[PDB]
């Protein structure tokens, strides 16, 4: 989109969830820096009027801030010229409350998109809705997903050219993952790109994986599955999307291949679950695809963000894609072709020795691959991954990445799964605990990571998983939140905490930074705990069954989350003086 | 209670809702003052995990802060030694959710009491519950009110000696208002004092009103009503209680006399509705009582706080009771006898010329007394009163009062009412609007008032009603919140605002100030709009019928409250540094 390509360069605005199409989450603003951040204080706050998990973050376009909430997905426009703000408009969609019963991982929403004088939102119950950005008037609404089939929507849509790109959730409900493109003006569906099934549904361009046939090709959407198991094939698309306008490719990752009992998927790779896709936005046709975790047996969803830095590789400036996967590996690919440049662990990994440079496949440790009817113990990372959806940042100044991570392991036993449309299609008993096979007394870490060297530069051990995507700035600072409510600013060179404040609820939002109409720098973040690790608190679940929430309940209680935080939903905005 | 008499003198703690038994809401702390308050900033916050109206405030006892919420009435103990806090324990009572449907005026609760190692809470559904203050363990509980008869509890209980005093709500449901005294050590109900009915139920001491028999006497609880109309007689007890241990008297006010159609109560004063009671704590027996509004036709509940200052009256130090009634008059009584010393308007009043010096009865303006089947227009104040429950403060240094006020008027038409147990028993159509018979463009004011002179000293006009009870301090400051979310510090001498910050939701909490274990002064307040004026927002009500919420919906939309604030539930704590 030509407006967004222009606007995303402005230091004073924040026009899409991860700052720009490259998903760098980097701001050039330097009013707030390592010298003065100790003086940072709350400027103002705003209640979203919702409880449970508040993921994503606000947008700032012009002099208007756009705010979104957990279910029922209230949307607000705040006029920042009104000292400090006034509510310009609000919108709450009508939804089918049955959506709540088929949300796997809390009733979260990762946020709004802006383009062409319009705001775009997704709803838990499967709608994509366009609103007038200045009045809040509903312009069009479309049904993209079907709650009666166990589908929900939690991901933020992406506007590219005249299309709004919308995903789906339900990898634990046997859903056929896909991305739909809807016309920005009418909402009419233009194309629908599936993550499995026949080529006609997957949508492959004539040059698909041309340079890397070893990454797969035509027919693999069915041939790499037993029978018609692909019809329940997962590969959902609830993460963050990115875009390179020069290459005319947009990028995203896909979820686990449906049932968690790999026995019922045996015989093939189960493509294109756990896959990085690069597609043409006009047609949806794939130019390349790389499957990170063939025949997944761990729930290592591949949906984490696809950051698009230009890195110096073997002495030459190279258009890269960088992705910190649930499977614990930090991948660097050539974003033109899907060529694997590097893959090294960014957390402790014990299910695989390495990713092979020969065939780009994981070299598995067989004792850590799961199976039906027999437990597999001490798998690291757990299903929540080296990190979950919480997006990393990249600084072009340092050339390094700032990554929120999990530090947890699990036991995982496959169980026969039976499909009933609208009900869970899992087939696993999972127990979760702290990192390094339960030896660690902490469950998270915030790190600085060198993707090409495949090494951590520094690490901040955090008691709880870090479920907040940092913003990094030219002031030498990274901001992120903790699940017990601390909002922190750290020195990007050393990891030292330079400022912190305890807010009302665990933070699972991704902070932003922008300039107000007063030309002053502000830092804004949601508070309101939830998401998968926070499900025991958000859904008020008891400790009696530690297997509940597919392991999430036990581990949250072990880490002491329910004693550490209440539910909430508040936007906090900070500035100097 | 001897512990509370001792503790209430400590500058660093806040051991009951209005600071002390005299309900002065005054703190001797002066770390924060007129010279430095501009430097005040948020220190920390805590989400209550509930939405809708958050009335009252936290308690600070020792190094523990006790926090309460709107329905379902979560209770938390925060350990303030844990930099800045940790959740020490929490308790959520089991309730009958039918209570929500019979709450007149939002699902608020005015807060906790502390005494003798115990926390005492009330629940919307009619329970009084004693918890261990250090562990949160339930010690005892009793059913005090019955939701099937339209009873709820929203008021904060008061501990006096070895008794916890518990009121009831339901003046709009034909409830028989009463106060119960429960043994703090066992939960046994020791006595139960009704606001109407025969003397055996009202409970009168042998010297009742002996100095002022013109204020009423034996038998008036039935003889001042037509037939047995007293059986649906209201006089509920949902406001703030006060106590003078030197006099062995506790004090409180009573609600409207049930049906809003005065025609059905014609024939007498309807005692003891709209009444100030002084009762013996041992027996519940009344020593004196003064009815402010005989034969009410306006819903002028008498429940507002009974502040117990010692004032110089005609040169003599006098133990006074000062009360800013819903009816718009600022009453000063001798708290030994119920002598009426002074009564003058603290807001614009047009329903009465004055209170008679001859017999202490309002001199009514007949045109403004409401009637059955005919509309009466331009009545000031409206039923929300000169002020509602939001409690005023008194400074012993200045000898003046700092009062949050409403600036609103109404039309009110009596309608014949039919009693159905558990259903509303109102009988009125009420249209509300701004002050001075709808001429004004603002709906509230924060004032400094001289009670003996009967004069405002200064006034700050506020766009919304001021539904927040100030804390006033020896630093020369008054702190209060507005319904569009501004928390403000004013210079008590000039009435100038010296500091303000916009928070996430309208403030209907009453702020407190205390010393942390770090010896630093903090100011704390709930944010989370609701209560009667906020009902359109708290209950998500449309503007279609302006008469809805007994007039509250119309006036809240006219004032623009739904455009100004969202719902919430957050405790904000401020300090210097
Ligand atoms: O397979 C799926 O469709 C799907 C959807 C979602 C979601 O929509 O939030 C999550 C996951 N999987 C998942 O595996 C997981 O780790 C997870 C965490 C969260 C969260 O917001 O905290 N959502 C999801
Ligand atoms: O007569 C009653 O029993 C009763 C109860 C309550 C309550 O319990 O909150 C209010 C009132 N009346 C009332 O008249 C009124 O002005 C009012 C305002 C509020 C509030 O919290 O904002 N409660 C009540
Ligand atoms: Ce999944
Ligand atoms: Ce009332």
């Amino acid at each position: 989109n030509d407006e967004l390509i222009k606007l995303e360069k402005e230091p004073g605005q924040w026009v899409m969830q991860n700052k720009n199409y490259a998903n760098t989450r980097y701001s050039e603003l330097n009013q707030i820096n390592t010298k003065n951040v100790s003086r940072l204080r709350l400027a103002w706050s705003f209640s979203t009027g919702a409880l449970r998990g508040h993921e994503g973050g606000p947008l700032v376009v012009g002099t208007t801030m756009y705010v979104h909430s957990a279910y029922p997905n209230h949307v607000y426009a705040l006029d920042l010229t009104q000292k400090p703000y006034a509510i310009k408009w609000q919108y709450t969609p009508v939804q089918n409350s049955q959506a709540v019963a088929v949300a796997c991982c809390d009733v979260v929403n990762r946020g709004l998109a802006y383009a062409n004088g319009k705001i775009f939102m997704t709803t838990l119950d499967g709608q994509i809705i366009a609103l007038d950005a200045n009045t809040g008037k509903e312009l069009w609404k479309m049904k993209h997903a079907d709650v009666t089939k166990g589908e929900t929507i939690t991901g933020a849509p992406l506007v590219v050219k005249d299309k709004v790109l919308v995903g789906v959730s339900g990898g634990e409900f046997g859903v056929r993952g896909r991305v739909g493109a809807y016309d920005i003006n009418t909402g009419n569906r233009v194309w629908l790109a599936y993550s499995q099934g026949p080529d006609e549904e997957v949508l492959l361009d004539s040059d698909f994986n041309k340079e890397f046939p070893q990454h797969g090709g035509p027919g693999d959407g069915t041939k790499t599955w037993p029978g018609e198991q692909w019809k329940l094939g997962g590969g959902t698309t609830w993460g963050w999307y990115s875009y390179d306008p020069a290459l005319d490719l947009f990028y995203y990752g896909t979820s686990n291949p449906g049932t968690w009992n790999a026995e019922q998927r045996k015989g093939g790779d189960n493509k294109w679950s756990c896959t990085i896709f690069a597609r043409r936005p006009d047609t949806g046709k794939a130019r390349w695809a790389y499957q990170m975790t063939p025949w997944d047996s761990w729930d290592y969803d591949g949906v984490n963000e696809m950051i698009l830095p230009d890195l110096t590789v073997k002495g030459k400036k190279t258009p890269c894609l960088v992705h910190f996967d649930r499977n614990g590996f930090g991948y660097v690919l050539d974003r033109r072709t899907g060529q694997l440049i590097e893959a090294q662990p960014f957390v402790y990994v014990n299910w695989a020795k390495e990713i092979s440079k020969e065939n780009d496949r994981p070299v598995e440790i067989p004792e850590k691959r799961t199976k039906q009817g027999v437990d597999t113990k001490g798998i690291c990372p757990n299903s929540m991954g080296g990190k979950d959806q919480q997006p990393a940042a990249f600084s072009p100044q340092t050339g390094l990445f700032y990554v929120p991570t999990n530090n947890m392991c699990m036991n995982y036993e496959g169980v026969e799964a039976t499909y009933t449309a609208g009900a869970p299609y899992v087939g696993a008993n999972v127990l979760m605990y702290s990192g390094h096979e339960g030896k660690d007394d902490y469950y998270g870490a915030f790190i600085c990571y060198d993707a090409l060297k495949g090494k951590r530069v520094w690490e901040i051990h955090e008691h709880f998983p870090v479920w907040s995507g940092p913003v990094v700035t030219a002031g030498g600072l990274a901001f992120y939140g903790t699940m017990d409510g601390w909002f922190k600013a750290v020195d990007i060179k050393t990891g030292k905490v330079l400022w912190q404040q305890k807010l009302g609820s665990g933070i699972i939002g991704n902070p932003i930074t922008f300039l107000g109409p007063d030309k002053k720098q502000y830092v804004a973040v949601y508070s309101g705990v939830g998401g998968w690790f926070g499900i025991a608190v958000a859904q008020n679940l008891p400790p009696d069954d530690p297997y509940a929430g597919l392991g999430a309940v036990g581990v949250a209680y072990q880490a002491g989350l329910p004693k550490a935080t209440t539910v909430g939903g508040e936007l906090y905005v900070f500035a100097l003086e």
